[PDB]
């Protein structure tokens, strides 16, 4: 249960660029970096920067 700190507004469709207030699942890498979570709504996967995200 993380939480969007800012939009990451990606360029490339590798990323999905989500947004600040939406819930997302993290995935994987625990450290500082790009980690990558699912949304739980359509279920698409997008990379969220570390810095754009928060453990609530």
């Amino acid at each position: 249960t993380f939480v969007a700190l800012y939009d990451y507004e990606s360029r490339t469709e590798t990323d999905l660029s989500f947004k600040k207030g939406e819930r997302l699942q993290i995935v994987n890498n625990t450290e500082g970096d790009w980690w990558l979570a699912h949304s739980l709504t359509t279920g698409q996967t997008g990379y969220i920067p570390s810095n754009y995200v928060a453990p609530s």
